[PDB]
């Protein structure tokens, strides 16, 4: 009985709501689920490296790598690939990044494993260079090379930029699908900068402890979160902001 329940930690949405969803499948293949609700990216990880939970729904394989790094004591693996949000920008005061004046501030995440995705936007708009010596998902600050507009940057936790959105604190902020739509933002409507889904290696994942992957928990997880209702689900409520993707 508690062998066939899956508790997972996830972000509020989609990720909550897109196992809610899957709950009634996994019941049709033997399984219970438990959702938990955490209050910062930083918590997900070490609540399954603690064995409060047999998974987690949050992150991106950069992002777990990330931490593994600076965690030692986490020994988690990927147990497969959901769906990509396609990072936005935001501004209530420029329509577009062409229009960013001298000297214009970035709000950054403070999100270490995103900060080449967050500046691979800006090169792609063409306000910055970064050193092609480096791999983009590696890039930081330390590798802008041209930055002709001197803009200059700030960091915000990622569950707040969209407070320094609405709050006018920069220029341009970067804010996360999941944390825009719990703020009750359309990203398709209302961001002025979309990340390309083109070449992109931010798909969020399941993660699991060492040596859970295979098991017959995870595999049912897998196999629903997959399922054409779940990826017609996501299709269909989150407007084009969530993307389903192979595992
Ligand atoms: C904790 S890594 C960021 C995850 C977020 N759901 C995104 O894909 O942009």
């Amino acid at each position: 009985s508690g062998k066939k329940e899956i508790v997972v930690a996830a972000t509020k949405t989609p990720h909550a709501e897109i196992l809610k969803e899957a709950e009634p499948l996994l019941k049709e293949k033997g399984y219970t689920l438990k959702v938990k609700v955490l209050s910062d990216y930083k918590m997900y990880n070490k609540a399954l490296a603690d064995k409060e939970v047999d998974a987690n729904y949050f992150q991106h394989i950069p992002y777990l790598e990330q931490e593994m790094k600076e965690n030692t004591d986490y020994k988690l693996v990927n147990a497969g690939a959901v769906h990509l949000e396609p990072f936005g920008i935001y501004s209530k005061t420029y329509k577009s990044l062409k229009d960013l004046p001298d000297g214009a501030t970035i709000i950054l995440t403070n999100n270490v494993a995103e900060q080449g995705r967050m500046l691979a936007m800006l090169e792609n708009a063409g306000l910055i260079t970064l050193d092609s010596k480096v791999e983009t998902v590696d890039a930081t600050l330390k590798d802008i090379k041209k930055n002709p507009k001197n803009l200059e940057f700030k960091k915000v936790a990622p569950e707040l930029t969209a407070k320094a959105y609405e709050n006018k604190e920069g220029d341009a902020v970067f804010i996360n699908v999941n944390y825009a739509i719990q703020n009750k933002l359309n990203p398709k409507k209302d961001a002025i900068e979309v990340e390309s889904t083109k070449n992109n290696p931010y798909a969020n994942i399941i993660a699991v402890r060492k040596g859970e992957e295979d098991s017959a928990k995870i595999k049912a997880l897998m196999e629903v979160l997959h399922s054409k209702k779940i990826k017609d689900f996501i299709e269909k409520k989150y407007d084009g902001a969530v993307l389903p993707v192979s595992e």
